[PDB]
């Protein structure tokens, strides 16, 4: 059941930003990991004299990455005179979020047809304001409320590249790599709480929980209308055995924050390889690979899907597979991005529920728990 | 002349730290940008609470990169408790340092006979204390000085592998990159005075001016007995029609720091040629290379010690050649390492002052300064 109830028009994911100490760095690094291409700045080169913002995208995918300067280059500016181009940037804010959480997500960002109006909805349902609306060079505005713990979720929307004050980059200084990710598939919260973090978002959103089919977590998905916006949230599930991993993310997180970003790749195994390849020399590590019993269960779970080829092409690579009432998933976690035991990506690619894709075709993989366990006991024995 | 006049003993550089917002993401752009292996860790895997440290080695070239964990996984510790495995790292000067400078050098470590003498000996002559010596697992010892801004000297010292409590990394996990780089040549930094910072650093050091042979700065070397500790430091010339880049630095940095760090090469074309085609794929960018009236001028200065392959080969790779009356120098810069126009690195290779290769051989380039000139008008005609 999808009782369609957004309270304004959302599109589609528009863009993440991560708040760094060096902007440079990480973007060099997750463009290197990731293969996406540098595509543009905002800067000391671009006159501004507060942040440094680099966009790095792959297909439809968005990264940006911001980092604040020495607080003195801008000491005599005020907001009417400001040459950041993100105007809800602030030093005090972008320090304090890095101290308190480390290098994590700051903002996701929907593009939407009115985020003025997107934004005056939001609020009057109870969303927390943080950055209120600004039209930028009369072309585009955006919008910020609070989503979970210091996350913002971004509004954005276009009047007719990315924003204004932004330059393209010099194709010299553009690589153009490409593993095949395309798109972000979701992007998920981990709370102290799962209830209230719920009734807050889909109050403000009018978002609809997502249809879904005893080791970590409780979760629940809300989804826009079309159920291409996809903001799954978890809570940790105490007094267990093995420490749940979403506690262990709110202890070195300080609190809430964004657990992981999934980006949908057009060729996962292109994307695995190419990623792989390129672990120990500067990119992304995986977590470790399920044991030889997890793909032996494949054929009676997913025969019908995946030929034998395509099952042991999975294991060379790590890949899970986990199936709905209505499509497969494919999909991978990488370790850590950072320092901290806190946010991770995954990998997925979907196949089935053919109309275009519907979202979320597969679900996200929850039947993996069980399966992942099972596989390693039948691998001891 | 060289007095000799170091009031303890000192052996080489050791290393050198880095102070971070996120240690993993640097480490890794570093690794692959200059082709150093990832060679020892202490972090949360190895029992540290306080702080992750990762060490990069190529060559006796050793990279620290050093980022805070949380003040909240190790609030119950005390000094005598710590899990640290560097005692003088302190959240707070940590964060506090990479607010007000970004990402940069807090520490530039050499190998001493006995680092609570080196300590003793510096401070009865001026130097202000830093870090007090501290024997770690009875096997190194470890002291700290002011150097310059916020940057220390730092003192190591090993009764008979990098720190106790670093862990060697698996070797899957380490990569053998190398693309030539072997040693730390020297160690530069900008001050807003010349007169007072070399009083100072040769007052507690015993250090020696080094011998040399109207753009921006003036500067002055200090030395070791051997010449193989080597510290420029240079401060800005003020009021020229180009605005000093020392005083750019200082401006964006927010105060006197590390300038750049001269890596010695074994073979400079093959680092160069290695670290360029990594430029746009998380590597590191180069200044913009002399016309080529610079390498027509070379056969008039260097034909004698470079063939015209050679020098052609200088010119594919934007090297540029000074000469000392001993020796040749071929060098060259990159674009800054981070978001700030503050800290660069110098690839460099020495030809000449056989005895081994003595320190300093060829000089620091600073001939190169008026033969860019020449050269970049000579090509406008
Ligand atoms: C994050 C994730 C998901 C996922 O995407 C997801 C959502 O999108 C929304 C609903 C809740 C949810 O979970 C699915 C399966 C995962 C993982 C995952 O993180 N891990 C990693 C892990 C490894 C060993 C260990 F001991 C503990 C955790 C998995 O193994 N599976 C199998
Ligand atoms: C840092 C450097 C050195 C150097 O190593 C050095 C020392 O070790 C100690 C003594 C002082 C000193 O300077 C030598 C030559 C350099 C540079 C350098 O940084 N640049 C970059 C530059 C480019 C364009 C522009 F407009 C301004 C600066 C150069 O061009 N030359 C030619
Ligand atoms: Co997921
Ligand atoms: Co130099």
């Amino acid at each position: 059941k999808n009782p369609k109830s957004d309270k304004f028009k959302v599109k589609r994911f528009h863009h993440i930003e991560f708040w760094c100490g060096d902007a440079t760095n990480v973007a060099r690094r997750f463009s290197w990991g990731l293969g996406m291409r540098f595509s543009a700045k905002s800067d000391l080169s671009t006159g501004n004299m507060v942040h440094a913002s680099y966009l790095l995208t792959s297909g439809d995918l968005r990264f940006l990455f911001t980092a604040p300067y020495s607080p003195s280059l801008s000491a005599g500016e005020i907001k009417p005179t400001t040459t950041a181009s993100i105007p809800s940037f602030d030093h005090g804010s972008c320090r304090s979020f890095f101290s308190s959480h480390g290098l994590g997500v700051r903002a996701v960002a929907i593009e939407v047809e009115d985020a003025e109006s997107a934004f005056s909805i939001s609020v009057a349902n109870g969303a927390i304001p943080s950055s209120p609306p600004i039209v930028l060079n009369e072309a585009v505005t955006i919008a910020e409320v609070k989503l979970y713990g210091d996350v913002v979720l971004r509004y954005v929307s276009y009047k007719a590249e990315f924003l204004p004050g932004f330059e393209r980059v010099e194709d010299a200084s553009s690589f153009p790599l490409d593993y095949g990710i395309r798109r972000l598939d979701h992007a998920v919260g981990n709370v102290p709480e799962l209830g209230p973090a719920l009734t807050y978002v889909a109050g403000f959103t009018g978002f609809h929980q997502f249809a879904e089919f005893e080791s970590g977590l409780n979760s629940a998905v809300l989804a826009s209308n079309d159920e291409m916006v996809l903001l799954p949230i978890n809570e940790p599930v105490h007094g267990t055995k093995r420490k749940s991993q979403i506690q262990t993310y709110l202890e070195h997180n300080e609190g809430a924050g964004l657990q992981h970003l999934a980006l949908m790749s057009e060729d996962i195994f292109r994307t695995l390889r190419e990623m792989r390849k390129r672990s120990s020399i500067g990119g992304f590590d995986f977590m470790p690979s399920p044991p030889p019993t997890y793909y032996q269960n494949l054929k009676k779970r997913v025969g019908d899907v995946l030929s034998d080829d395509q099952i042991k092409e999975c294991e060379e690579l790590g890949i899970l597979v986990d199936r709905d009432d209505q499509g497969t998933l494919l999909q991978i976690f990488t370790k850590p991005l950072g320092d901290r035991p806190t946010i991770f990506i995954e990998i997925i690619q979907r196949v089935g529920c053919m109309m275009y894709q519907s979202g979320g075709c597969g679900g996200f993989g929850k039947g993996n728990f069980s399966e992942l366990f099972k596989s390693i006991e039948e691998y001891e024995k």
